[PDB]
DNA sequence: AAATTTGTTTGAGCGTTGAGCAAATTT
DNA sequence: AAATTTGCTCAACGCTCAAACAAATTT
């Protein structure tokens, strides 16, 4: 029922998914813990960025660097996805 | 003085080593591994919005770990995430935060 | 009571988009 | 050699944005 999960591994060695939800969430609660309220400025671009760059490189391994494939499959232009593997020094 | 911190190490998870030890690693990975199992039971349908998959898998809890930081203040929030006021109120009511 | 925040409109402009076509590449 | 992909144009339409204000609220 839940579609993108990651696996966790509890204390009796048993493995079990987890949403990738769950792993954003946390990551988040340890960052904001981690500094005593200095401030933050770019949240959104920070997280998108270590969530972009995975995503691109995950699927054009899947699509063997077919440009097309790649872009149908993740429901974006082709040219917004060239944008994206740019930003990131990705060709 | 200061030590390096580069930007996946950041954002990161609690693991388990080969050697039965904590040790955190990047969201990125966890990223790619979510993709990878998706990839991995893919058998075989087409798809086309994995962008937005991914992209509302992250975002929700991205708003949803801000609005309870700010309290519930969306100028906060918007500030804090570096996008508009109006644009923030527009995610919070696709995702049913209201 | 003052300061801030929300909720709401503006319209400016940046960004995604499809389509289209030849050179390059893959099948 | 046929089929697909790539690199690259363009201008429509959508989205993001800062700036306004009053009403509501937090302080």
């Amino acid at each position: 029922s839940d579609v993108l999960t990651v696996s966790t591994v509890n204390s009796q060695d048993q493995v079990t998914q987890k949403p990738l939800r769950d792993s954003v969430k946390q990551a988040l609660k340890n960052y904001f813990a981690q500094l005593n309220g200095q401030d933050v400025n770019d949240l959104y671009e920070l997280v998108l960025a270590e969530v972009e760059q995975p995503l691109l490189d995950m699927v054009m391994q899947y699509t063997r660097g077919n440009q097309t494939r790649a872009a149908l499959m993740m429901g974006i232009n082709r040219g917004t996805l060239r944008k994206k593997l740019k930003k990131y020094g990705m060709n």
